[PDB]
């Protein structure tokens, strides 16, 4: 694999940022927590930052391609990430290949700037059948993985409410209560820097 997870310590300025980020960008969504189920807040169990020299070394390598073909500049943004593949992305990478062809944007990797939107995904597209044990869209009980990635979005085009990108373009930017969406045609424009182990919070 080539993957090491280096466990982040909770008094540590590196997962209090990451877990910051993380509780303050939920929202309350169009859909009544039908996806991603009912919470204003979530429970941080853990946060290992994903160390793989390969996959860094093609990630820097696409960034360099990017920002020539952009104005030396990668735009590059720190994004969630939420799917059931979250387990073979840290060991592989991310994978277009995989990518399905009948989502909003087409064949791409989804990200997001709100952790509550990518939390949507985490069990499939529209939440799918919930958690594995109870098949509970709003499980309080099983444990959930976001990552947190370093993104390489380039020269993005806006799309509203699809292969690759545009031509000229190496991104998607998204807007549909507007939540913006971003998407990649390429693997290696992301990094998943941080994994997040976390359950979503009972409100009282
Ligand atoms: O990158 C991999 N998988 C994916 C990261 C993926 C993804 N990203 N965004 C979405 C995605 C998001 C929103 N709408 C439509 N697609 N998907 C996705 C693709 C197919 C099924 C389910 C998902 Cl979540 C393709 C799930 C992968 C899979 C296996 C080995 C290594 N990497
Ligand atoms: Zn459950």
């Amino acid at each position: 694999s080539g993957t090491i997870l280096i466990d982040l310590s909770p008094d540590d300025k590196e997962f209090q940022s990451v877990e910051e980020e993380m509780q303050s960008t939920v929202r309350e969504h169009r859909d009544g927590g039908h996806a991603g189920g009912i919470f204003n807040r979530y429970n941080i169990l853990k946060i290992q930052k994903v160390c793989n020299k390969k996959l860094w070394e093609r990630y820097t390598h696409r960034r360099k391609e990017v920002s020539e073909e952009n104005h030396n500049h990668a735009n590059e943004r720190m994004l969630f990430h939420g799917s059931p593949f979250v387990n073979a992305i840290i060991h592989k990478g991310f994978d277009e290949r995989h990518a399905y062809i009948g989502g909003m944007f087409g064949a791409g990797i989804y990200f997001a700037e709100n952790s509550s939107k990518s939390n949507q995904y985490v069990y499939g597209i529209g939440g799918g059948t919930g958690c594995p044990v109870h098949k509970d869209r709003s499980c309080y009980i099983c444990h959930r993985q976001l990552l947190f990635c370093r993104v390489t979005l380039g020269k993005s085009f806006l799309q509203f409410s699809m292969a690759h990108s545009p031509p000229g373009h190496h991104s998607v930017t998204g807007r549909p209560l507007a939540l913006a969406e971003y998407v990649i045609y390429r693997g290696e424009q992301a990094y998943p820097e941080y994994l997040i182990t976390y359950q979503i919070m009972r409100p009282e």
